[PDB]
DNA sequence: TCAAAACGTCGTACGACGTTTTGA
DNA sequence: TCAAAACGTCGTACGACGTTTTGA
């Protein structure tokens, strides 16, 4: 109870300043709409402490722990239903990224609904906002990418 | 107050992630000596996050607050008469990095007795293996560059 | 058609030093 | 003579992407 309060706080304590909470716009081919909004709470750490990566796992009880070719290893909560169970957990003592999670928690509330090319719509321009929070000079493909494909596929989002 | 304790352990959490719990020798040609074992945590953040270190600071009540000229942002708590209280503080919640404190709480123990060359000598012999703890790789100055100084200064030990 | 599991890597936010200044 | 306050900067542990694979 009151300890597993301890193990959020130190748990956002770490995510803050080693933390990746995203959203991001992956294109899909065999997506109706091309397009998916994917979100995710990653976690960093070299592999020679790997073993911190399988304690979050054990504390949260969801995500997946890899290695990576370059010597680093991540710890990785994909998607709504269990992403969206952790955030609430961490979201009280989160400091430095609460934007990031809050605007991502309603990004999940649309994601059971976005075969609508207008629901999908909002979702990726929500990605759009949690980019902008997050210093990744990183990313090609953005909403205005969606909605005009959107458009090409004969919807009509707006 | 528990919740201090919530302060606390998020902080142990931030400081595992970015932090640097560290013990360092120092050439002070005025000292007799010639040599400080400097102990030091630290924490930073890139400046357009500045704020947070000055929360750290408030949260903790120790420490120094300041800009590099690079972008980031530095919060440091330097000496044992204050970096004690600060390490027991987090020492229960740290995970990553509770090896580091203890050898640095094991460091000050012995620096008001640092005068001693011997004292000195084993002070500076405990930051070499906070040394190896650290991924870093920078240092060029180690427990032996105190003792054929020591050794030359004409003491023994 | 969906979507997570698992993946590979470039760029910079950092870690970890040594250095210079203040002042007790 | 001590020693913190304050400093400057290179290297690498990370962040934040986009991509392939598995599988419902
Ligand atoms: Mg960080
Ligand atoms: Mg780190």
């Amino acid at each position: 109870n009151f300890h597993d309060q301890l193990k959020f706080a130190w748990l956002a304590g770490f995510v803050d300043a080693d933390g990746c909470i995203n959203a991001q716009i992956v294109s899909r081919e065999d997506y109706l709409l091309k397009y998916q909004v994917r979100v995710s709470l990653t976690v960093f750490q070299s592999t020679t402490q790997h073993f911190i990566l399988l304690d979050i796992q054990k504390i949260l009880g969801c995500g997946t722990v890899r290695k990576r070719n370059d010597g680093m290893s991540e710890f990785c909560v994909v998607g709504g239903t269990s992403l969206q169970t952790t955030l609430e957990k961490l979201l009280p003592y989160l400091q430095l990224k609460r934007a990031q999670a809050k605007l991502v928690l309603q990004i999940i509330k649309k994601l059971p609904n976005t075969k609508d090319p207008s629901v999908l719509m909002e979702a990726a321009l929500l990605a759009d906002k949690v980019g902008l929070l997050t210093d990744g000079k990183k990313r090609t493909i953005l909403a205005e990418n969606v909605r005009e494909c959107l458009k090409k596929l004969g919807h009509v989002v707006s």
